């Protein structure tokens, strides 16, 4: 007899998404009851190395021990996939989400209300790229219009005081356009701790403290981060830095940051909970974040952070971008408000069909 | 008004006759949509001074958050019960239970599954609390159980313990043994008793609470002597207890009691051991098979627990109610739980 909750397939097709082209998966499970799960990958090699074919790899290896598994031992399968040659980040969560998401359709069971149920909405920032100072006053301004409040800021690379000039003249245009905008400065590991310092007087002169720098230093530098973070004097997130329970544990002990960066499309569910935890005990505050992701990715985000509530940092703005929506569902937005209240089942999200 | 929403947050006393008494209180949230959940609170005076009426004052006050709320919100009305007014521990764990168990009784969902499904069964231990001793490791081993938990605590006061583990080592010769120092030595003693115990060859599986709640230097020092894996208990009652002891590497293995500051407190602790490479042990009060199958369904769920004492509802001499987990000696299946915990008034 065949348990309604056994995993019958694994499936994956590709999930290219123009801009203005992101190359994603979209990955199915279905079980042997007809109900289907989705998830997503969106893998990013210029934040990681790993591409689609890398992680379009790793789901095929993985049919092995996902399909003939049970939905309700999503935890079992969440801990076997990472054993597996291929596997990679991007991929263990799409698969994560896939296998959460028909555990939780099937149940009928909102995913915020199984990751807590402390909100059901979120206040998300919207990013601001590296370009001229005129675009990044035009775009101050689209945002200003759209009711968004926290606005991130993008600068750098991996250095002068000209380039700073330059990414400080951006910052100065914008907080105009946006007086009492929340500022979010994202380094991108493209700062040395004293490089990252002397901006932040520069910006001091003109009257601006960031409400927070995102990894200002690089990947390996736990000690620049450590170090700017001694000189309390704006908020130090980690994001590159933190992909596991592990380095969010080092991290908290080592006093380097403030704020912890998740995003599940590093490290997946399971995993991600456990940063959450950590977080929460050792008192860093939580930013949540994602890739290049569609709604569905950016849904199970939303429904992350609100289900678990505490997040003061949400940046879940890529559907902003995208120039197609291949989907169905999922979370609203609202000016800079998402919305999840009408999320019944899973996530909400199913592909669509031309 | 939604059919998640709580229409009613009950309590009733649960009087349970020890094979003394076990004075429990069953509470139970019911939905509009006509859903009931169920959970327990078994407060321990002797341990922390809580009391069975003290906890049912909590439940009581509790109606203002809870009566009107949805069970969908499991967790920021869960983060909330630690303010109210009088709130206790264990009236913190019986409403928690009671809302998840409603939340996945009415979505037909095992509770093991909720949290994560990892296994479905465990394989329980047995307390012993020195002729008494070896009367019980015999009938313990004619259950089929091959973990045995040896309760204890002067250089004579420790020679009658050693008297006592020595004569259930000679009649259960290979089941695994816990010792249970229950915050009853200083260091240098207990070092003394493991010296004194390494002359039969006999090394404990696990050494339990050696010390007092408040040196965990001396749990350190026992930790650092890598001879036996030590516990901590009383020591780790919160997050953060258990993020200090492991940041200080004071014990070696974490025991979650969900009674003492609940379900989502409990799921961070676990998460910190995993992260710190702790192992963990299950455990409880003096529970009934209520509150002992959701402490299955949450060690089965996680998965990763290598100490199980989730023995209770052995020494009780009735149970007033109806489904949960069974027991096959030692073995816990929680199988043929489908939707919520599973467990329901006689």
């Amino acid at each position: 007899m065949t348990a309604p909750t056994t995993i019958r397939a694994l499936t994956v097709a590709p999930l290219d998404i123009p801009l203005h082209v992101a190359r994603n998966l979209l990955v199915a499970v279905e079980l042997t009851d007809g109900t289907r799960g989705y998830g997503e990958a969106a893998p990013f090699p210029a934040f990681n190395g790993e591409t689609q074919d890398m992680a379009h790899a790793a789901i095929l290896a993985a049919r092995s021990l996902v399909e003939g598994a049970d939905v309700r031992e999503w935890r079992r399968i969440a801990l076997a996939l990472p054993a597996l040659p291929g596997m990679t980040g991007s991929a263990r969560c799409a698969i994560e989400t896939a296998i959460l998401d028909a555990l939780t359709r099937r149940a009928r069971l909102p995913l915020w209300a199984f990751f807590g149920g402390a909100a059901t909405s979120l206040e998300t920032d919207v990013t601001i790229t590296t370009g001229s100072v005129t675009a990044a006053a035009r775009a101050a301004q689209a945002i200003v219009a759209r009711g968004v409040t926290t606005i991130k800021i993008k600068i750098g690379a991996g250095t002068t005081i000209r380039t700073m000039e330059h990414d400080l003249a951006r910052i100065v245009a914008i907080r105009d356009v946006a007086p009492t905008a929340r500022l979010i400065l994202d380094g991108n590991c493209g700062y040395t701790a004293p490089d990252a310092l002397r901006l932040l007087d520069m910006l001091g002169v003109h009257g601006i403290v960031p409400a927070l720098f995102e990894q200002p230093v690089a990947k390996d530098d736990e000690e620049g981060l450590r170090r700017l973070t001694a000189t309390r004097r704006v908020p130090v997130a980690a994001d590159e830095s933190v992909a596991s329970a592990t380095d969010a544990a080092r991290l908290a002990r080592n006093a380097a940051v403030d704020v912890l960066n998740i995003k599940l499309m590093k490290c997946g569910i399971v995993e991600a909970l456990d940063i959450a935890a950590i977080a929460r005990t050792a008192g860093l505050h939580l930013m949540i974040g994602g890739m290049v992701e569609s709604l569905l990715a950016m849904t199970v985000s939303a429904c992350f952070a609100a289900g678990q509530g505490g997040f003061r940092f949400v940046d879940l703005d890529t559907p902003l971008f995208l120039a197609e929506n291949p989907f169905d569902g999922g979370m609203t937005y609202h000016g800079g408000t998402i919305d999840l209240t009408l999320i019944e089942a899973g996530h909400g999200v199913t592909p669509r069909s031309p």
